[PDB]
C-alpha cells in the first residue's frame, strides 16, 4: 500500500479539515514512541488541549496510527483520556485531547517515593479502566507508568494506546511481540497465542516500578531483559521488605506465569489492597 493510499485510508477515521488556524500556543510536552505531544490553546473557546502529533511516514508499524484515534473514539470512560477531534494535517495524523496538568507517572516516580495509599489509588484507577476496556475486547499491551496520567485533582487515567489489538469471536488471541521489552508478559515474548492477561502482568511490573523505581531487569538491554523475563519465575521487589504483606499478595497475583491464574482486573478489584485506596486528593501532593 503506498503513502497516499494508507493517508486516505486514515482519512476515512478523522474528523474533515485543517485545524491550524483554530489553535495557537503551541509548547511541547513530550516527546513520544509514534509522535510529540503539545499543549495548544483553542482560539474560540480559549481551552487548553493536548495535540498528539505523528509522522504518517515514520512509524515501525504505521497501521497502528489506526489505534491513536479508534480506541478513544469507541471508548470512553472515567479513568480514560478523552479525545475532542481528531484530523489530517499535511503528512501527520493530529490527535487533539483533554490536557492533564498533573503529566505522566513516569515523571512523579521518577521523583517522589509513592506510599501505598497512593500506589492502591492509582492501581484501582487503571484496574477499572482496564476491566472496562477488557470487557470490550480490548488489550491494551503498553501499560507502565508512562501511559499513566493525571488531573490535576489527581484524578488518574489511561493513555497510549496505539498498540491496542480489538479482539474478536474470529481472532479472539493475538501472537505478535508487541509491547515494551521490561513490561511484557513472558507470553507475548514467546510469541504465545494471548489475550487480556498480558496488561494484569504489565500492570504488576508498572507496580515494581511505584515500589523500586524501575522495573526489573531495566540495567539490562532490552532483549536480555526480554530472556530474563521469558525463561525465569516471575520478577521480585527490590523493596520487598519495606511492602506490606497484602500489597505483596496483590502483587503476587499479578505476577504470574500462568496466564489463566494470573488474576483478571475485575478479580483485583475485589483484592482486599484496595481497601487501602485514598481520596484522588492523596495524589495531589505527587503533583
Ligand atoms: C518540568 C516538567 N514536568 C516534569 C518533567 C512535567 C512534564 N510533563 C508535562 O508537562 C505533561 C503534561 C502537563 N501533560 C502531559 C501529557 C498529556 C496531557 O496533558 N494530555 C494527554 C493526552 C494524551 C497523551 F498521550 C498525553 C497527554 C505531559 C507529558
Amino acid at each position: 500500500v503506498t503513502h497516499e493510499q494508507f493517508k486516505a485510508a486514515l482519512r476515512m477515521v478523522v474528523d474533515q479539515g485543517d485545524p491550524r488556524l483554530l489553535l495557537d500556543s503551541y509548547v511541547k510536552i513530550g516527546e513520544g514512541s509514534t509522535g510529540i505531544v503539545c499543549l495548544a490553546r483553542e482560539k474560540h473557546s480559549g481551552r487548553q488541549v493536548a495535540v498528539k502529533m505523528m509522522d504518517l511516514r515514520k512509524q515501525q508499524r504505521r497501521e497502528l496510527l489506526f489505534n491513536e484515534v479508534v480506541i478513544m473514539r469507541d471508548y470512553q470512560h472515567f479513568n480514560v483520556v478523552e479525545m475532542y477531534k481528531s484530523y489530517l494535517v499535511g503528512e501527520e495524523l493530529w490527535v487533539l485531547m483533554e490536557f492533564l496538568q498533573g503529566g505522566a507517572l513516569t515523571d512523579i516516580v521518577s521523583q517522589v517515593r509513592l506510599n501505598e495509599e497512593q500506589i492502591a489509588t492509582v492501581c484501582e484507577a487503571v484496574l477499572q479502566a482496564l476491566a472496562y476496556l477488557h470487557a470490550q475486547g480490548v488489550i491494551h499491551r503498553d501499560i507502565k507508568s508512562d501511559s499513566i496520567l493525571l488531573t490535576l485533582d489527581g484524578r488518574v487515567k489511561l493513555s497510549d494506546f496505539g498498540f491496542c489489538a480489538q479482539i474478536s469471536k474470529d481472532v479472539p488471541k493475538r501472537k505478535s511481540l508487541v509491547g515494551t521489552p521490561y513490561w511484557m508478559a513472558p507470553e507475548v515474548i514467546s510469541r504465545s497465542l494471548y489475550a487480556t492477561e498480558v496488561d494484569i502482568w504489565s500492570l504488576g511490573i508498572m507496580v515494581i516500578e511505584m515500589v523500586d523505581g524501575e522495573p526489573p531487569y531495566f540495567s539490562d538491554s532490552p532483549v536480555q531483559a526480554m530472556k530474563r523475563l521469558r525463561d525465569s519465575p516471575p520478577p521480585k521487589l527490590k523493596n520487598s521488605h519495606k511492602v506490606s504483606p497484602v500489597l505483596r499478595d496483590f502483587l503476587e497475583r499479578m505476577l504470574v506465569r500462568d496466564p489463566q491464574e494470573r488474576a483478571t482486573a475485575q478479580e483485583l478489584l475485589d483484592h482486599p489492597f484496595l481497601l487501602q485506596t485514598g481520596l484522588p486528593e492523596c495524589l495531589v501532593p505527587l503533583i
